[PDB]
């Protein structure tokens, strides 16, 4: 909490490790000098300009929630594919949270997922009989998977990469707050575009107006939608397109 930067080694480790979990679990790189190199990468990935340092904006974000998905791969059980390679993608809800009835959760995922679908030539299909590729469920890290519950705050939602039928699923930290009309904690619409975006193998982006922006913050937009730099990125791989925007 601000002083994390100049805290004792034990508390300080939490800061260094908070970035580390958001990337991967590699005990080799754990080091006090190596710290400085890896931070360089955090700053480009995040976008923030201040670099080689941490305490003010860098920490402000570690403590602030964002996402629970790693951003890299190394010694783990996952396939190698940048995006979905299936002919069609599908999605179904497993369970629902008391904050929102089942229909509401469901229509939010479609209202976000579809929004991605329109920005790409992939073909998406609605579910009415049987299981689907992407399962959307509420659960805690102790449901039977890696990534722990870590309580509310830090770590917002883990999700999986488009891998096989089982992999590709999306999840929501049930501990976290979830709503839409109340507009109090995390809007489902907003996180859904992010969580579902990770089910497409999209990586984060640095623009401050990005949809996967890892620096959660910004004001309260009117309707809100896919961003410019985020769209061109996915298009460059599914086809060919370019663009530029800042602020
Ligand atoms: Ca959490
Ligand atoms: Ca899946
Ligand atoms: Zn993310
Ligand atoms: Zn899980």
């Amino acid at each position: 909490p601000q002083e994390a930067g100049g805290m004792s080694e034990l508390q300080w480790e939490q800061a260094q490790d908070y970035l580390k979990r958001f990337y991967l679990y590699d005990s080799e790189t754990k080091n006090a000098n190596s710290l400085e190199a890896k931070l360089k990468e955090m700053q480009k990935f995040f976008g923030l300009p201040i670099t080689g340092m941490l305490n003010s904006r860098v920490i402000e974000i570690m403590q602030k929630p964002r996402c629970g998905v790693p951003d890299v791969a190394e010694y783990s059980l996952f396939p190698n594919s940048p995006k979905w390679t299936s002919k069609v993608v599908t999605y179904r809800i497993v369970s629902y949270t008391r904050d929102l009835p089942h229909i509401t959760v469901d229509r939010l995922v479609s209202k976000a997922l579809n929004m991605w679908g329109k920005e790409i030539p992939l073909h998406f299909r609605k579910v009415v009989w049987g299981t689907a590729d992407i399962m959307i469920g509420f659960a805690r890290g102790a449901h039977g998977d890696s990534y722990p519950f870590d309580g509310p705050g830090n770590t917002l939602a883990h999700a999986f990469a488009p891998g096989t039928g089982l992999g590709g699923d999306a999840h929501f930290d049930e501990d976290e707050r979830w709503t839409d009309g109340s507009s109090l904690g995390i809007n489902f619409l907003y996180a859904a575009t992010h969580a579902l975006g990770h089910s497409l193998g999209m990586g984060h982006s640095s623009d401050p107006n990005a949809v996967m922006y890892p620096t959660y913050g910004n004001g309260d937009p009117q309707n809100f939608k896919l961003s410019q730099d985020d769209i061109k990125g996915i298009q460059k791989l599914y086809g060919k397109r370019s663009n530029s925007r800042k602020k």
